[PDB]
């Protein structure tokens, strides 16, 4: 997944913030086909859009969340220290 189509997920998650469903679809399209850099992280700003959603009263979202936010962290310090 590239830059450009990060930034649509990112202003959709925004806009269907109010039907857990499709928040669902778009976390999911993220944690399957999204890779974490810390250029597309800083660029496009996915980490703290997503984060957003740990407070969300739907328990499925928060724990997806969660589950992704820690990943992406994970793989951002490996990259930072092993590859940057």
């Amino acid at each position: 997944m590239d830059s450009k189509e990060v930034l649509v997920h990112v202003k959709n998650l925004e806009k269907n913030k109010s039907n857990d469903a499709a928040v669902l679809e778009i976390l999911h399209v993220l944690d399957k086909e999204f890779v974490p850099t810390e250029k597309l992280l800083r660029e496009t700003k996915v980490g703290v859009e997503v984060n957003k959603f740990k407070k969300s009263t739907n328990v499925e979202i928060s724990k997806l969340v969660k589950k992704m936010i820690s990943s992406w962290k994970a793989q951002l310090n490996l990259e930072n220290l092993y590859f940057q």
